[PDB]
């Protein structure tokens, strides 16, 4: 009856809002997936509850247990009916749950400290005193892992061998890194992300270059499921209506501080 | 068991080969989507043959005798079995067909000829000097037509009652059009066909400002085929190998003249 909407806190998609511990459920949150979810609930007309995903994970299958982890998990093992977060439409997703059309558009991109000498992957491939990674784990990590095009698989080789550790944890982690390293990090993230943090204080950091590839986020649902195809054409209308730029500008530029 | 693909003639998707007359098949044709068609056969393992649908459209539904024409048309009526063609996803259109993820990412924009003293549809929608129009039918139009945005619905109102037309047939007339009129004619047309003709010859138009929207070209199969899902998964291996990024650099920029 209440439906289960598995996310997922990633700045501005899904935050605290900043009196969070006085408020209770989905009050306590605000962002680009929150309004998301506000607007595609009330077009196929169901009540929800926001749920912060436990194990903080997006969606992978492990290869020992083959149990699908994260919000993809949640949906595949039937503890939530959607997932509305930044999650990246991948084939090895696709086969297990259900994406809408995507609501965002985005690429792997270059993120730098202010100063630094490179404007494209070939620029960092060719080269060592600029160190460069990905999360550890996610859609690029698997992009560099699986490419087969000749500048990528140097990239992988280089991140995948390096001392020390070049992967990180989180946005936060990686954008802290590139803004203390002195010019001597720059982290390969999703280009939404990179241009989010560039209208943030303190404006020291700048995407670089052209996006690595073209996908796309989706809303996720599980293989079967009754609102699947609602979920769908309620993405479809609101990108229609103006309404994803509306959100996007919102929480991108509206506020930007730069 | 051969299995049928709509498409029709549209540069560089769909063009006749130099020596098309003493062709038989598909090998009449090359492009962007007679490459696709092949690589998705590849993955699905199907024979097929490429059809030009009869009636050169895409699909809309005729609002007195609610048939729906062009390519959607030609699937929801049991008449081919896959659509590969510039054909956008639009919300009327996923209503009674499906469409793969996108192959290709796009937006309304804005062909002008080199040296019209205009930056944005901003510029365009506060004057009359530089007329202005999208092709008679098709996604653009409807954008145009549906839109609630005040700078949108301006231009739209200024379209409609325009004397003479300032719609046109085709791609080929909308160009020529804008080529001709000496900087008094700006053509509103999806971002991929603007890019193409750019790097066209007499390299005397060029695309200016942002998108006014964002949206994909998907391919297209009846509601509850059993190529659906495979066709779908084949789009998404062939974006994440890299090929959809090299069959676009084909088609658009390898041979680009300007
Ligand atoms: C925020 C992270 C962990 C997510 C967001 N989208 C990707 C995903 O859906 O896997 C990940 C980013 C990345 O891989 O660069
Ligand atoms: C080539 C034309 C008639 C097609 C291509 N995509 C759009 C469609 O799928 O309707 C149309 C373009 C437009 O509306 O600007
Ligand atoms: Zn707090
Ligand atoms: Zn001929």
């Amino acid at each position: 009856r209440t439906i289960v909407v598995t996310t997922i806190l990633e700045s501005p998609y899904v935050m605290y809002k900043k009196n969070h511990e006085q408020l209770e459920g989905n009050e306590r949150y605000e962002g680009y997936c929150v309004d998301l979810a506000y607007e595609i609930a009330k077009h196929v007309r169901i009540k929800y509850k926001l749920s912060i995903v436990g194990d903080g994970k997006y969606g992978a299958r492990d290869p020992e247990t083959k149990i699908w982890n994260g919000m993809v998990g949640e949906l595949v093992y039937g503890r939530a009916d959607i997932a509305v977060a930044p999650l990246t439409i991948t084939l090895v997703r696709e086969e297990v749950i259900d994406f809408s059309k995507p609501f965002m558009s985005l690429g792997i991109s270059i993120m730098i400290k202010k100063g630094t000498p490179i404007e494209s992957a070939e620029d960092l491939a060719k080269q060592t005193e600029i160190a460069y990674g990905t999360l550890d784990s996610g859609s690029t990590a698997e992009f560099f892992r699986r490419s087969k095009i000749a500048v990528y698989e140097k990239m992988w080789s280089y991140m995948k061998s390096a001392e020390p550790s070049v992967f990180t944890k989180t946005t936060a982690d990686g954008v802290a890194r590139v803004r203390k390293s002195k010019g001597k990090f720059a982290f390969l993230l999703e280009s939404t992300m990179n241009e989010y943090i560039e209208q943030r204080k303190p404006c020291d950091t700048m995407k670089v270059g052209g996006n690595l590839d073209s996908k796309g986020y989706g809303v996720a649902t599980p293989k079967g499921s009754a609102l699947g195809t609602p979920v769908n054409l309620a993405v479809l209308k609101l990108s229609e209506q103006g309404i994803l730029d509306k959100l996007k500008n919102k929480w991108w530029y509206d506020k930007g501080e730069c």
